[PDB]
């Protein structure tokens, strides 16, 4: 199923038929990130499976819902399980829940994730706010966009230097600020790893001389996606570990030390998150 | 349609029944950059779409044909509308147009390209003849040539160290220097960025660190094919912006003020290419 | 056909009831180093357009069977003819003869290849023990791994970190130097070039930049399939050339020159993996 105008639209009329609610703000969480979606006010939840068009989801399985309700007085849609691109997705399937998103009209998308540090001055449990990436997959000719343009979302040939928003980026900041925790709070560079096995060692070091601060496996596919259709991104990567000291240290990497800073970290993030939620502009 | 011996035989052959004219040298020009082909003398218009096992284009549209006739003289074939990697087209329809210009009896091919810059020497409006590259889809299982060999056109592993001709550089440099505008030609590396999003501001950044002076969108298939079955290849890129400074500054990029370069610059290329294939040798 | 454990299963049970032979130990042999092979003990020969499940290797031809019998008192299966994703063979064609080599038994894998030297101190005819990867295929959405995980062989997100036995590159170093040719061995880092295309020589400038001492074309996918489901490896470079001499002096390279160091080499690379396999441990 590709992701265009006619296709987007079925989708988004069946979600406003079961839901009521008209989102302004959209959001994709991380792994072990997502306790804000369960709280989410007066509810709606729509089973992907349900809705015309989704993306098939049952050779991975777990869950995919599509969340809509109010959140700190505002209007907003989540994604609970998001599709990454390291499972087998086509560039189609990523894109057609965005521009879902964009008919339903929203004009903000917040997201989070799990990401190494490269840049030395981070630790375990650091938050980076995302400033600007560097795109492997893009330059090798997998793109997210690579295929025919959908013309009624957006041009042929996107510039991507304003992809994260700055204003975004300062309430973030002074929200942090606000609550005394700015001390965890960093700006970055974001490295599209595309994966699913962690940056090696070698690539680790690589990417610290090619400007790197962070590198994950997710998030960069969204961001352009929101980008090349006028909605405004915000991104924060939580950090699960210094992967240039697991380097230098021979030091090893896993999915269970990865969850156990997202509990770490889980709660303030959240409360963060409602903050951003109930103040930010447009 | 696999771009093998008998495919591009049956294309050659519609080719030959239709034209009568036997090419030597080959043209694929860049967008806006197109003038030289509706000047050609005694002209054949033969679209796309009539041709056996040529590509099919019509999702995304515009226009398709191969141009015979003559210029300066030469016997020439031109693509009239370029198929980009971008655009979703697979490594055999991109391969096929360059196989059938080889069986009808091209041994010389001239390629103009519109290029951010990365080198600080760089400005918009300036020409760089590209003397190597750097192909980030081939680093990465995307080259062109990944399936199965056509042993007819060429070798398993082809060494593209003289990829690009010296001489047709040193010809084309000194047909500058008799019209008097050599201050506006350069020599450079091309890095190929898959696309269809412009390089990031701190993709850019990376770039300069790499050795690369200009980035683009194209041209590298082209120039592996030809070089895989014996084609002798000078490629052309107008600069359309400086990318380095413009990340700097924090100004964008677009295709509208990509075009306007290339309508600045499009007449002064005309007049040069004419004059290459008047004088270039084999 | 996937690489799954019901597909691994049906292969591995043919096998058995054909080889008798269970193995402890895995070889992949590069191109013109395969003698070894032919000199197996009391051996079985299994076409792999005979097994249930291989992949199809017809549209390239050449050799393709599975080798099963006794090298210096150790149980081994051998792959005559390996599967290069350059040819456009899937993920899942790929990793299924490994899988089931470790279905088999196989607690250690050996693999050779031919290379291109990228530190200076590196001659052709030398040889290098591989200690760590630059994967740009992996970096770039085109890693083995990508699509649905089978849990049954290993974990959704591997880390590599000791994907290469530092135990296994000692054994093999002090064997060399019983037999006096260490002067001939070193060690590096490899850097995944999916191919068929040498590196050109502007690539192998950035790869010097980035830290890669070898450049090849093969081995890191086998490596990733290797680590994830549990198997031990020993990875081996035979340097055919040095790429960034020759780009400093504008030097070609070709398969002939290639496989002419091969056959320099070939006999006593055979005698020391013989050496190996009779001393490694589990
Ligand atoms: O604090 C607030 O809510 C405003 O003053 C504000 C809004 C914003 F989008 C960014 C800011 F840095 C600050
Ligand atoms: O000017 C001419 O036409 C020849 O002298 C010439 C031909 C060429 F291929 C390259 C040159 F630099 C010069
Ligand atoms: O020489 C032998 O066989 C053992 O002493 C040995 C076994 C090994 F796995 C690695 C070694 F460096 C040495």
């Amino acid at each position: 199923v590709v992701a265009n105008y006619e296709n987007a639209s079925m989708a988004a009329d069946y979600i406003k038929r079961v839901s009521n609610v008209l989102p302004d703000i959209g959001i994709i969480c991380g792994s072990g990130l997502g306790k804000l979606i369960e709280e989410i006010e007066e509810r709606k939840v729509i089973p992907y499976i349900n809705i015309p068009n989704f993306p098939k989801t049952t050779v991975a399985g777990h869950v995919g819902n599509l969340v809509l309700g109010s959140v700190g007085g505002r209007k907003i849609v989540a994604m609970q399980g998001r599709l990454h691109m390291y499972e087998g997705y086509s560039n189609q399937e990523i894109a057609l829940p965005i521009r879902v998103m964009k008919l339903l009209g929203v004009r903000v998308l917040l997201i989070t994730n799990l990401a190494g540090g490269i840049n030395r001055k981070l630790k375990s449990g650091d938050f980076v706010l995302i400033k600007g990436h560097i795109n492997f997959p893009g330059l090798g000719l997998n793109n997210v966009l690579v295929g025919p343009n959908q013309d009624e979302f957006g041009p042929r040939f996107p510039d991507l230097s304003n992809a994260y928003d700055r204003l975004l980026q300062q309430l973030a900041l002074k929200i942090a600020q606000e609550n005394d925790f700015q001390d965890l709070v960093h700006e970055g560079v974001y490295a599209f790893n595309g994966g699913p096995t962690y940056e090696s060692p070698d690539e680790s070091n690589m990417l610290l001389k090619l400007g790197c601060d962070v590198v994950g496996m997710s998030t960069v596919p969204e961001v352009i996606i929101a980008c090349h259709c006028g909605i405004k991104v915000l991104a924060v990567s939580l950090i699960a570990n210094n992967s240039i000291l697991d380097a230098e240290n021979d030091v090893s990497i896993n999915h269970e030390k990865v969850l156990a800073v997202a509990e770490k970290r889980a709660d303030l993030l959240q409360m963060w998150f409602k903050e951003i939620i109930t103040r930010l502009p447009l």
